[PDB]
C-alpha cells in the first residue's frame, strides 16, 4: 500500500524545501530533526515499512538531499555534523550508498579519524557498517584508508551502540570483502580484537555479531588456522546451543535500527554459510537463518527464502548432517517456512540394499522408477556405477531431460556419501582438498585399484575411459594435482 | 498531399529568378527574404510539413540555388552575408548537406572565424550543427579546422539562440563523430565547458541539450572517468525525473526551429542510448525518446518507431531494468505508442521453478509449449542448459525456425539474467566487460567449477565441450582475454 508513501512525502518535501531555506544552526537542526522523525516513523511502520521507507529515500535521494547533507556534514559546526551523521545512517540503502561512495567517499573517512567524540564516533560506525556493503573495490579502498584501523580502534570503547555497530561492520566487511580483505584483516590482527566481543556478557546481539564475523573469517581456510588459534571461535558452537531463535528474532524488532529484518541482497550472503565445510560457520548461519525466517514469516514475505536458495541449502543441510545442533536449527528453521523437513539419508551407500535405494528413490521423487530398479535389483553398488546407457535401455528412463535430473541427483549423494567401507588410503579427503565437488569421483577411482601412491602414474585416457570423469577442466585439475605428488 | 508543394514551387522559382536577377544588395535582400519566408511557412505546416518543405529544398538544390547562396555567403557585405547564412540554416537536409560538405567545406570554416558578431556567429552555429551530422569523415575535418574550438569558444556567450545551437553541434559531434572524434573533444575539455550550461537555469532546452551531449560522451568507456570528474554527468538523473515530456514534447512544436520533430535517421542515432550501458545515457535516451513519440503520435507517423528497434529496446529496458525513472519513462513512452507493457522478469533465474518458466514462456510467445515444459519439469537449472537435441527429441520443437527463435528469446534471457547465487568469484562481470553479450556463458562456465583464477589454464576444447560455446569467434576471444592472465 501506497497510502502512507503518498501521505508521507509531501511532508518529507516540505521538510527538504525548509532546510534548503535554513541559513543558520537552529534552522538546520529543526529541519534535520523533522526529516529524521519522517523517514524513522515509516522504518516502524508494520508489514509496509521497508518500501514505505525506500520510497522516502528514493525521494531525498533526488532533490539533492544527499548532497544537502554531505556538505552540511562538511559544516564547521560539529552539533551540526552530529545530526547530519544521525540521518546519513538511517538513508544509505544501495541507492543512496552507490552516489555516496562515488561522491561522499573521502570526506567520510577524514571525518572519521576524530577518534573522541562518542556521538559522532556512533554515527560514523553506523556509516561504515552500512557501506562496507558495496562492492570490493570500495572495500580494497576504504581499508586502504583509516577506516578499518579507525573500527578496530574504537573497538576499546564501552558505550553498547558503538561496540555494536564495530561488530556489524566486521561482519559485513568480513562478507562483502573479498579473500585479500579477509587476509588482511587476518594480518591486521583484528581477529583476536573480537575476542572480548564474544567473550562479553552485557548483550548477546554483540556475541552474536562477533561469532559470525569470526566464522566468516575463519571460513577461509588460509588463515583458518591461525584465526582458531584466537580462541574466540571454539565459542561460536556453545553460543548458539544456548540461545533460542524466537527469542532472539523478537528482538530486532523492539528496536528500531533494525525493526524491519534483512533485505533479501544480505540474505543471499548468509546462504553460502551452510556451505562452508565448517561447523561453526554452518552454525551460526542456520541460526541467523532461523531467526530472519521468524521474522519475515510474521512480515508474511517468506517467498524470499525461496529466490535466494534457502531451502534447497536447509534440506540438503538436514538430510546430511550428523551434528545435533545445526540440525535442530535447520529442521526448526524448515518448520518455519512452513516446508517439509526430510528424513536422514544413511551415507553408507556401497553398503545399500535394494531397499535403502526405494527408499532414496522415493525421496528424490522419482518414484514412478521404483519398479524397474527392483526388477533389475540396483544396489548401492549398481547405484554408484549407473551409466546413461543403462538408465536409458535398461531402466527405461527414455527423456534426457529426467536423465539429467536423475544424475544432478544421483551426484549430490555422491558427494556426500561415506566411503570408508571402500577406500582405506583415504582418497576422499585428498578429491575433497582440491574441491569439495571432486569428491563424487572416489567410487570412480577406488573400484579401479588407485590409491594415493599410484596416482601420479595415470594418464587423461585411463581417468576418461576407467575412472568415468568426462569433464575435461576436472580431468584437467586431478592430473595437475597429481602429478606435483600429492 | 503536393497540393501545398504545387502551390509553392511556382513562387519559389519566380523568387529564385529574382534573386538571379538581382544585381545589387536591396534586390538581393528582397529575393533572400522572400524565399526564408516561402520555406518557413511549408516548415511550419501541419502533418505535411516535412515532406513540402524538402520538396522545396530540392528544387533550390537544383536551379543553382545552393552554388548561389554560397556565392552570396562569399560577398563582401556582411548585411546581404547574415540573411544567405540565415538561409543556408534552414535548408541543410541530407540532400542539401552534402553537396556542401563536398563544395561548401572550407569557406564556411574561415567565415566562423568571425567570432565578433552576433547574427553572424548565431547563423554560422546553425550551419555547424546542421553539417556535424554528415560522415564521420566530415567530422573529423571539421575538427581538425576551427569548428570545434569556434564553437567551444561561443559556448561562453549569453544569448540564448547561439547557446542552444552550440548545444545541439556539440550533441550532433559526439553522436555522429567517431570514437576519435569524442577522445578528441575530451582532450580538447570539450566536457567541462558543458558545466555551466548544464547547470544554467535560464532555459530547460538548454539544459537538456548539454545533458544529453555529456552523456553521449559518456557513453565512451575510453573517456568516462574523466567525464564524470566533469561533475556535470551526475546532474543528467535528477534532471529527467522533473521534467514532463509532454511539455518538452509541447514546446519544440510551438518553436519554428523544430516545429516538425527529428528525422527517421536522428532517432536511430538515439536509440543505441537505451542499450548503453550507462544509467544517465538510458535515462535521457528514455526522455527524447518519450517526446519524440508524443510528438510523432500528435504527427500520426509513429510507424517509424518500428523501423528503426525502438519499441523492440523499450520492452527490453522495460522487462530487465530495476531503476524507477528510466522505466517509468518507457512505460509511458510505450503507451503513447499504443504499444504492450511487459510485465517485470525477476532475474534470479538459476532459482526458478516450474512456475516461473511456465510465466516466462507465456511472455514470450510459446505458450503452445507450455504443457511439453510442464510435463518434462523444466526449471531454471535445466532452462540454462537446454540443448538443441533436447528441444527437438525431448520437447518437440520439430522445426528449426522455431527452436532458433527459441534459443533467441533464451539468449537474451541469459545476458540479463542474474547469476549472484552461483558465481561467488564474481565472473559474470569478467565476461561483460570483454562484450556484454559475453555475459550469457557465465553459467556455462561456474557449472563447470571455472573461475577467475582457473581460466588461464582453460583450453578451447574445454570451452567447446564443456562450457559449450559454440562459436568459434567468442571462444577465441575469451581464450585470448584469459591467457593474458585476467
Ligand atoms: N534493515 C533494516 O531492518 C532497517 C531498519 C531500520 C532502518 N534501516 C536503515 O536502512 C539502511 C540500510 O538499508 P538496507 O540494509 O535494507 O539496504 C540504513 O540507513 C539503516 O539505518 C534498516
Ligand atoms: N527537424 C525539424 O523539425 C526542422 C524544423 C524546421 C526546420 N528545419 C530545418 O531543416 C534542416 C534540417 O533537416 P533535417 O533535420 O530533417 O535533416 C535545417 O536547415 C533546419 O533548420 C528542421
Amino acid at each position: 500500500v501506497q497510502d502512507a508513501l503518498e501521505r508521507a512525502l509531501p511532508e518529507l518535501q516540505q521538510a527538504l524545501s525548509a532546510l534548503k531555506q535554513a541559513g543558520g544552526a537552529r534552522a538546520v537542526g529543526a529541519g534535520l530533526a523533522e526529516v529524521f522523525q519522517l523517514v524513522e516513523e515509516a522504518w516502524l511502520l508494520p508489514a509496509v515499512g521497508r518500501e514505505v521507507a525506500q520510497g522516502l529515500c528514493d525521494a531525498i535521494r533526488l532533490d539533492g538531499g544527499l548532497d544537502l547533507l554531505l556538505r552540511l556534514l562538511q559544516a564547521p559546526e560539529l552539533e551540526t555534523r552530529v545530526q547530519a551523521a544521525r540521518l546519513l545512517e538511517q538513508i544509505l540503502v544501495a541507492e543512496n550508498r552507490d552516489r555516496v561512495a562515488r561522491i561522499g567517499l573521502g570526506v567520510i573517512l577524514n571525518l572519521a579519524k576524530e577518534r573522541e567524540p562518542v556521538e559522532l564516533a556512533r554515527s560514523v560506525a553506523g556509516i561504515l557498517e552500512h557501506m562496507f556493503k558495496h562492492s570490493e573495490e570500495t572495500c580494497q579502498r576504504l581499508v586502504a584508508a583509516g577506516g578499518l584501523d579507525a573500527v578496530l580502534y574504537w573497538c576499546r570503547r564501552t558505550d553498547p551502540a558503538l561496540l555494536r555497530h564495530c561488530a556489524l561492520a566486521l561482519g559485513n566487511c568480513a562478507l562483502h570483502g573479498g579473500q585479500a580483505v579477509q587476509r588482511r584483516m587476518v594480518e591486521k590482527r583484528a581477529a583476536e580484537w573480537l575476542f572480548p566481543l564474544a567473550f562479553s556478557k552485557e548483550d548477546e546481539l554483540l556475541r552474536l555479531h562477533a561469532c559470525l564475523a569470526v566464522a566468516v573469517l575463519a571460513t577461509n581456510k588460509e588463515v583458518e588456522r591461525e584465526v582458531e588459534r584466537s580462541g574466540t571461535l571454539a565459542l561460536v558452537e556453545p553460543l548458539v546451543a544456548s540461545l533460542d531463535p524466537g527469542r532472539f528474532a523478537r528482538c530486532l524488532v523492539d528496536a528500531s535500527d533494525t525493526s524491519q529484518g534483512r533485505g533479501p541482497d544480505d540474505l543471499q550472503r548468509l546462504v553460502p554459510l551452510l556451505d562452508s565445510n565448517r561447523l561453526e560457520a554452518q552454525c551460526i548461519g542456520a541460526f541467523y537463518l532461523c531467526a530472519e525466517a521468524a521474522i519475515k514469516s510474521l512480515q508474511g514475505k517468506t517467498k524470499v527464502f525461496s529466490d535466494i536458495g534457502a531451502i534447497q541449502s536447509l534440506k540438503r543441510l538436514v538430510s546430511y548432517s550428523t551434528n545435533g545442533t545445526k540440525s535442530a536449527l535447520a529442521k526448526r528453521a524448515l518448520r518455519l517456512l512452513g516446508e517439509e523437513v526430510p528424513r536422514p539419508i544413511l551415507p553408507s551407500v556401497p553398503s545399500w540394499k535394494e531397499a535403502e535405494v526405494q527408499t532414496w528413490l522415493q525421496q528424490i521423487g522419482f518414484s514412478k522408477y521404483c519398479e524397474s530398479f527392483r526388477e533389475q535389483q540396483v544396489d548401492g553398488d549398481l547405484l554408484l556405477r549407473l551409466t546413461e546407457e543403462e538408465l536409458q535401455t535398461d531402466l527405461g528412463m527414455k527423456s534426457g531431460i529426467t536423465r539429467k535430473r536423475f544424475f544432478r541427483e544421483l551426484t549430490e549423494l555422491k558427494t556426500f556419501a561415506n566411503y570408508s567401507t571402500c577406500d582405506r588410503s583415504n582418497l576422499a579427503d585428498w578429491l575433497g582438498s582440491l574441491d569439495p565437488r571432486f569428491r563424487q569421483y572416489t567410487y570412480g577411482l577406488v573400484s579401479c585399484g588407485l590409491d594415493r601412491s599410484l596416482l601420479h602414474r595415470v594418464s587423461e585416457q585411463q581417468l576418461l575411459e576407467d575412472c568415468g570423469i568426462h569433464l575435461g577442466v576436472h580431468r584437467a585439475r586431478i592430473l595437475t594435482a597429481a602429478r606435483e605428488m600429492l
